[PDB]
């Protein structure tokens, strides 16, 4: 039995990594992710300059997941670039760098600088991604960034959107992975006890993660798995167990990202997840992920 | 203490009703809903002619809700029109008729005929609703339908869409209520044991209801509550308890629709929900819904 994944000219010990933004902002966090049992890691979605992010509380753990409006608190692009360039032990595992410029211009400028580090060190861009704005952003990055990269996608909720998004993504051969999904946007958690919202920014509206989002994540993983056969899908959303991960891979996921569960449990979770996924595969008589990836049975 | 709701020239004993499509397709179900403790009921979203709907299994109950791709199985407009015109006991409770024409023309033609029955009997249209198409549809319906009505909305996931949707709806004074929300569209449930999807239509993709959707429902209820101050909001999504309903009302809901929970429990649920909401209100020292409707506290 093996959880090994081979993709993007890299070998991964297992499909697991953090979801961008979860436990990957500080040096300590990046180190902890590198030292963890995870197959990879992704750095916090960065902007050109450090960002304080939104006022607190801006994250709330919930019985069925989480809600957040972090507001991109990050150490800035130079920080994550320097980690990728000078600090990350690529001997331990490959590194993804998540980028979330606040404009096309910002992404272009960061990508221009990232190019050299990707070339020299092998850091892989996960570009945090209105289909016109999407086409423009990808066009700009593809134009200036001389490497394959991946895109972190918001969830879509109908086939028309799955088709529209896939059509655009398929126009960009440099997009070699698609990460499905980011949060289900702008949920509103209300605490019955306090008769209030639970996060401060944006009147309590924030992205949902965790158990809430698993079927949506699976839908999106599978939708793009089907519609972008030339591309890899990374799953993200609602993974708390090896069984959840199994579902992601069955839907078509190559890598499996862990946000909310990781936020609650810390990087030790990856030891548990590898163990559980191996346990699931053992019970189901699977030896490799290739044996069932994308093989979800329809009726 | 009173769960009384007053809206659209009607008095409702309590805010509870079935969600359209749940236990409201047949004469039997409609009578059962009328005989229930619910404040109201809505008939299955109708098309001009009967529809068989999608191949089964097309609904699956889940730990955290439900997934369905029913495909609008319904007895056709004439059937629901006849129920409203000739059968429904308005002395028991008001009646909503859900309409879901597969084209604007179909809606227009059904509304032309519904007009007389709305006038004569007081049945209230809930029109099951692309913002261009939306405005166009509402214009066409408003043209031929000389009555107040409401619209059943899909969930939106950002403020851009809340704003755009609200702007359109606010163009139409006849739209006196907005029902938030229809299902979170096209989730994909995978059974880990069978390594398959759980519904047959559309490769297993289907609308999510129940616990999955509550924060999204609350977000939409509140978003439209804020943006459409001239209208009422009907809450729909993730109501299992009086406390969930409390949350709907706190977010801005006038009426509270129950889908998945009602599917699983049957119409006796309304007796439990009315009792539970009164229990919540008693603990919280509320006597009427007016006292906390829309009063969710932000930070
Ligand atoms: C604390 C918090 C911060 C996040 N920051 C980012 C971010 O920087 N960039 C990004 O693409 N996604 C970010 N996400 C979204 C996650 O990467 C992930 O898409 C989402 O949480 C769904 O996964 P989950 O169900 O495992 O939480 C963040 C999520 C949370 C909970
Ligand atoms: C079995 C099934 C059939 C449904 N049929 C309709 C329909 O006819 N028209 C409609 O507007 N919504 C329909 N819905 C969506 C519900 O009205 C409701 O918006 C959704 O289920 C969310 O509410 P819930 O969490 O209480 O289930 C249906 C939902 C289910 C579960
Ligand atoms: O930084 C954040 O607040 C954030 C970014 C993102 O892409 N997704 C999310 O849920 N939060
Ligand atoms: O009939 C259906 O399939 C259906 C209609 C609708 O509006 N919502 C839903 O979840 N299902």
């Amino acid at each position: 039995m093996s959880l090994q994944v081979n993709l993007l000219n890299n070998t991964f010990a297992n499909p697991f990594m953090n979801a961008a933004g979860v436990m990957c902002t500080t040096t300590e966090e990046l180190v902890a992710m590198t030292e963890s049992a995870s197959g990879s890691l992704v750095s916090k979605s960065c902007t050109p300059a450090l960002r304080e992010g939104n006022p607190t509380p801006r994250y709330q753990a919930l019985p069925l997941g989480s809600i957040n409006s972090m507001g991109l608190p990050n150490n800035g692009f130079d920080f994550y670039l320097a980690y990728a360039a000078e600090q990350h032990d690529y001997g331990k595992k490959p590194l993804f760098l998540s980028m979330s410029g606040l404009s096309m211009r910002e992404n272009v400028e960061m990508c221009k600088r990232l190019a050299a580090v990707a070339t020299e060190k092998g850091v892989i861009l996960e570009l945090n991604l209105d289909f016109d704005a999407m086409r423009q952003c990808l066009t700009a990055v593809s134009e200036v960034y001389p490497h394959s990269f991946g895109v972190k996608m918001p969830p879509y909720f109908d086939f028309a959107h799955f088709d529209a998004a896939a059509e655009i993504l398929n126009e960009f051969p440099k997009v070699q992975f698609i990460t499905c999904i980011n949060s289900i946007g702008n949920g509103l958690v209300i605490d019955a006890e306090t008769e209030s919202v639970v996060i401060k920014p944006k009147q309590g509206f924030g992205g949902l993660g965790g158990r809430y989002v698993l079927p949506t994540a699976l839908a999106n993983i599978n939708a793009f798995y089907r519609r972008c056969p030339g591309k890899l899908i990374f799953g993200c959303g609602g993974v708390y167990t090896g069984e959840d991960a199994f579902l992601h891979v069955l839907a078509g996921a190559s890598m499996v990202q862990v946000g909310t569960a990781l936020q609650e449990e810390g990087p030790s979770i990856f030891e548990r997840l590898t163990s559980e996924l191996l346990g699931v595969m053992a019970k189901k008589r699977y030896q490799t992920l290739d044996e069932f990836r994308g093989k979800v049975r329809t009726l």
